[PDB]
């Protein structure tokens, strides 16, 4: 209500690009929570005003960076260690429970059913799903549970170099304790774009309420025509086996955001 | 006991190569459970009887087709359930091998297994725990005819008829040392970097089997003419290796 809300991260102009678009498709499907965006001094003044537009509110938060090269070489991601920065989200106490959603991930239907969730819900990660993936979570802000992250984080690190390395060592329990705390797949569908040969998803894609597009390549990252609505396919690539999430979300760009950015 | 078995399966004379060094990975990690493989009439007369020795059942079944294309007969696996000799059981692929005793797994209940990489709501069918009945046995033979599977082999089947394993009871999810494979590696090596040297049974799970790997005992080395797009942990090749080429290799060359 004013109690909760959908919390993202953006460190740069890319990411507030997909911050966007995850913020017009909340809205898109009638959220009746508050939108929020984290951001860090490397996102453009213009860029804010923008995030403005859309969010209800901009909170400007410091980088943590892990400076973690040899777990970031070894997650393959070297640009990531910026990802501690999603830690911040706890700090935000004006909320009573938040879900946090990466700025790569799109909305698909109303989830505001999340919020029946308890600290820490989430959804298994695809490659190793005894991890869950830090991407789509519902949490509750605490200064406690904050300062407690801060200090893991700066102590012990985290085994990835980012932010779900260290929450999955926070919050071991997920993997064993509750079943109610794991969340769907359909709430983080985060395989398409790194895995070639989905059966699953052809029976159940159909369900999906957020598509993530975890992994390198974003869809930011592709050239888009819209007078035919192609996109450029680069090469060997997954999200052409099953194209309609990276088309909405070029669609919602195209439509929803590029306006906003005149 | 001599009411549980760990249970395999294997169709022709290539995945028997698999099920013997599970067999044998089985006996070197202390099993006190029996072990049983099921095999189909295409596994050789002198390959059944090498199954005889490492195995303490060989038990013959009729394929199950549904009509990787060589996958449809996966749905011969559902034969597992027919074993009611069992009170419980753990069904194991041909292409997995066992590092450690695994004999907990009887304490699971049906239908205990590993969530699947790239769907983790389905489970993966390479390992599970689960109890011989003829009904369930007719049952999901029902369903391999009325409905098929939707990937065309067991796991679509299994899925479908144990519908509820990803929401009702988390005991029923097996941890990754039950079940690792290498796309998991592949797909989050920090996660293995930290809590890999845990894993309990590898799953050689992909095109590319381990008997696919050509193997120079000379330089201790593996590799594959076939690209092997699950980038096999080459460790675990040569874990594979090592033990066909000492304990099984003898029994066939
Ligand atoms: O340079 C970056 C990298 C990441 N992020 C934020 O951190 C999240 C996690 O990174 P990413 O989605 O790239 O990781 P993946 O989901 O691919 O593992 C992003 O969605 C953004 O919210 C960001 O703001 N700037
Ligand atoms: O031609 C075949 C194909 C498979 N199988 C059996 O069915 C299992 C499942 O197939 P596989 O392990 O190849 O599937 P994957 O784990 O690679 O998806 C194998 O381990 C064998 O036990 C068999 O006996 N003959
Ligand atoms: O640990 C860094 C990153 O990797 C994870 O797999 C998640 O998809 C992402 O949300 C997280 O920020
Ligand atoms: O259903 C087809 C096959 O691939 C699955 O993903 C499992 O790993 C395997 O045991 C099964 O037989
Ligand atoms: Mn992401
Ligand atoms: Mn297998």
């Amino acid at each position: 209500m004013t109690d909760q809300a959908f919390v993202t991260l953006t460190t740069n102009d890319a990411y507030a690009k997909g911050a966007l678009v995850l913020g017009s498709s909340l809205k898109q499907h009638r959220t009746t929570r508050r939108l929020v965006v984290l951001a860090t001094p490397q996102v453009s003044d213009s860029m804010r005003k923008v995030l403005e537009t859309v969010f209800d509110e901009v909170i400007m938060v410091d980088v943590l960076d892990s400076g973690d090269s040899a777990h970031l070489t070894l997650m393959k991601r070297p640009e990531l260690g910026v990802t501690l920065t999603k830690l911040h989200c706890w700090s935000l106490t004006q909320y009573s429970k938040c879900v946090f959603m990466d700025a790569d991930t799109l909305v698909l239907a109303n989830i505001d059913d999340l919020f029946d969730r308890e600290e820490l819900s989430a959804a298994p990660d695809p490659g190793w799903p005894d991890c869950f993936n830090s991407g789509v979570f519902v949490y509750q802000p605490s200064v406690e549970t904050y300062n407690q992250l801060l200090h893991l984080a700066s102590e012990q690190g985290s085994f990835d170099g980012g932010d779900q390395g260290i929450l999955n060592t926070f919050f071991s329990s997920w993997a064993t304790t509750d079943i109610r705390k794991h969340l769907p797949f359909i709430y983080n569908l985060s395989s398409i774009s790194i895995f070639s040969y989905l059966p699953a998803f052809k029976v159940f894609g159909a369900s999906a309420k957020v598509v993530h597009f975890l992994g390198r390549v974003k869809p930011w990252n592709y050239t888009y025509d819209p007078k035919t609505k192609s996109v450029k396919s680069e090469a060997h690539d997954p999200n052409m086996t099953h194209p309609e999430f990276l088309i909405l979300w070029w669609n919602i760009f195209t439509t929803n955001v590029l306006p906003l950015l005149q």
